């Protein structure tokens, strides 16, 4: 398990009003995987968001970056309002530009609905991949591939509203390559280039959580791939969608 | 009506990085969200120098005045051999109304198939396509797919077609969600995003699938899939709306 490290990275040290670092860990690659560098990004966003929690962000990821050296990120207030907030931020090694992404928040609280969460079986029946347990529940091969999935992070978390969030986003990026990488026949290098997420529901990660996965569409070297997460209550969390490339 | 829209697109360059886009009559005075992000997506375009745009994330922030024009900046987040990225801030004397970021790049491919339909001739801006109507239904997911078409000959520029799918899978994007509610709900958009897929043809009629999967309270999500008449998908797109209460 490496969920320990990876909540010690997801804890940014703060070196200005509007600026971070984020301590990376160490991959094969040695390459930071989207998921993490946009959690962190997330992070950033949210503590210069004064109590309040995201609803939606958007990441592009432009540039690989190196897992030995720590990111500068910083943030940048695009809107304050009475209800909401938007924020970017612009993650860094050196003069490199990584990622960059938009982020927007509310403050909480009425009409309620969701896509109703698929009849599973119960699940019963690199550090950045580590921190969470998962069953792969159903596989298939051909578009959409719908690889369904139930995950649960492997250890407890100190629920943080904001920080389940950004883990939510996390685990979000880094599962949804394989429905892509299963839908082209496999063995092809990747590189995601961007993620979004919109918030629904709060995620309860003291029990297991339903992502369902799919790869609708492939358009030559860029994949597209669309995820839905679901307590096991079956509340909706998240819906997501993930655009990435294939190198020919 | 399409001409007015075309011309408002046309932004006038000021600057590398710098655009000024003229603004059309719309209710209230306020900027349709579609017209704001394709203008943006224009922008960002021009300084992408022969390269198409393969997605693109636009939040609206604040409420534009129709009256006055916008300035828009754009920003080179990233110029390399494959890829480019750029970031486009709108203004209105320093109040910014929206913030886009767009992708772009210069023997795998698949798309969900197209959903059976009847033809479309079996059957301000937003005024300058037509459309055809399919089927209602006011109850989630509240899929309310449409034919359309714009209503005049579009110049058969690539980037500018892209542009004008976004504009226009924007300003339709509202109703399966104002459906879904009863139809009752004022509301505004926050966020757009599209997802460009295959070349749109705009010489005949597009098949835009629509739905709203989700609401949690006042924000709203709607999802749609554009194609053109032959069946290939064109763009995958996702909206978020707020719906005050």
């Amino acid at each position: 398990s490496s969920l320990g490290d990876v909540l010690a990275t997801l804890e940014l040290e703060r070196v200005g009003q509007w600026r971070f670092v984020g301590q990376q860990l160490p991959a094969p690659a040695n390459h930071i995987l989207g998921g993490h560098i946009s959690a962190q990004a997330l992070l950033a966003a949210s503590r210069t968001a004064a109590g309040r929690e995201p609803h939606s962000v958007h990441t592009y990821f432009l540039r690989p970056g190196d897992s030995r050296q720590p990111v500068d990120f910083e943030v940048v207030d695009l809107q304050e309002g009475r209800t909401f907030s938007a924020r970017r931020v612009t993650a860094r090694q050196d003069d490199k530009i990584l990622m960059e992404a938009m982020s927007s928040f509310k403050v909480v609280n009425q009409v309620v609905y969701q896509p109703i969460m698929p009849e599973a079986p119960s699940p019963e029946s690199w550090a950045s991949l580590r921190w969470f347990e998962r069953r792969t529940i159903e596989t298939e091969t051909v578009p959409p591939a719908r690889v369904p999935m139930w995950w649960r992070p492997d250890g407890r978390v100190p629920d943080d509203p904001v920080l389940t969030a950004s883990l939510v986003a996390y685990m979000s990026a880094v599962t949804l390559t394989e429905p892509a990488f299963a839908a082209r026949g496999g063995v092809g290098a990747s590189a995601q280039r961007d993620h979004s997420v919109w918030f629904h529901g709060r995620a309860v990660l003291s029990d297991w959580l339903f992502y369902d996965r799919s790869s609708p569409s492939s358009a030559g070297s860029l994949a597209l791939a669309s995820g839905t997460m679901f307590n096991r209550t079956g509340e909706l969390v998240c819906t997501v969608k993930q655009e990435m490339y294939f190198p020919p």
